[PDB]
Parts: C-alpha cells; sequence; structure tokens
C-alpha cells in the first residue's frame, strides 16, 4: 500500500545514536532523544503529505508534495539547508536530502500494520517501527 496515514507510535528505534551523531545534533540533545517515545501524525491527501513528529521533548513538522522539489532548513535538527525530494519507488517512500552530508534522506513503507522507517546519513542507519495507535 501507499497510504500512510494514521497516528503511528513509535516500537522501536534502531541506531538512532549513530544517525544524529552523523548529522552533528549535540551530545545533551542526542542522550534525550534517544530515549523517548515518537508519535509520528501523518495525514496524506493524494500527494499532499503534513507531518508531525512529536515526543515530550522536541517536536519536527514536515509537510511536502510528492514529486516537487523543495527547500528545507532543518531548524531544531542540525540547522542546515538541503534540496528536498519525496517521490515512489514501487510502495516505498523515499526521500533524499542534497546537501552537504552525503547520503541524507529516508525511505518509509508499510509492511503488515507496521510502519517503517530507515533514516540515513552518511554512514549510518537508522530503523524506526511504528505500530498504528
Ligand atoms: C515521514 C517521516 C518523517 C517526516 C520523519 C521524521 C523524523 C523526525 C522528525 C525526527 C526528528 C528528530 C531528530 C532527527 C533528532 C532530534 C529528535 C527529533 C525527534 C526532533
Amino acid at each position: 500500500t501507499r497510504d500512510q496515514n494514521g497516528t503511528w507510535e513509535m516500537e522501536s528505534n534502531e541506531n538512532f545514536e549513530g544517525y544524529m551523531k552523523a548529522l552533528d545534533i549535540d551530545f545533551a540533545t542526542r542522550k534525550i532523544a534517544v530515549r523517548l517515545t515518537q508519535t509520528l501524525v501523518i495525514d496524506q491527501d493524494g500527494d499532499n503529505f503534513k507531518t508531525k513528529t512529536t515526543s515530550t521533548f522536541r517536536n519536527y513538522d514536515v509537510d511536502f508534495t510528492v514529486g516537487v522539489e523543495f527547500d528545507e532548513y532543518t531548524k531544531s535538527l542540525d540547522n542546515r539547508h538541503v534540496k528536498a525530494l519525496v517521490t515512489w519507488e514501487g510502495d516505498v517512500l523515499v526521500c533524499v536530502q542534497k546537501g552537504e552530508k552525503e547520503n541524507r534522506g529516508w525511505k518509509k513503507w508499510i509492511e503488515g500494520d507496521k510502519l517503517y522507517l530507515e533514516l540515513t546519513c552518511g554512514d549510518q542507519v537508522c530503523r524506526q517501527v511504528f505500530k498504528k495507535k
């Protein structure tokens, strides 16, 4: 399925520390962030996505249209400018964030009632799994 609508509660989070370190997120922020349960709310209408990731400590909102390049300033993360593009490869939603960091982006897909999110930066891969609330 390409339908990723839902309120998604984080079930697991593998190597978030490595990914954040590759992004140059400071030590203290990384230590807080690795322990937190995230909720990812996705509102998807055709090719329009509105997403909100929340935790007790920090939130991050990003909206995008599939197939439309957009400028991103990663405020509240690593505070960089990237040129972002989100597209479909089969039923995998693929984001490439072009800029200073190599191999920067993510892949998101559904597999039997779980949402999988693989975040990449440099040589690091973070693997997250969510379940619908
Ligand atoms: C569709 C999947 C998306 C938009 C993935 C979003 C991932 C985040 C918003 C993660 C954000 C964070 C970090 C990268 C490190 C600091 C903690 C967070 C949760 C603000």
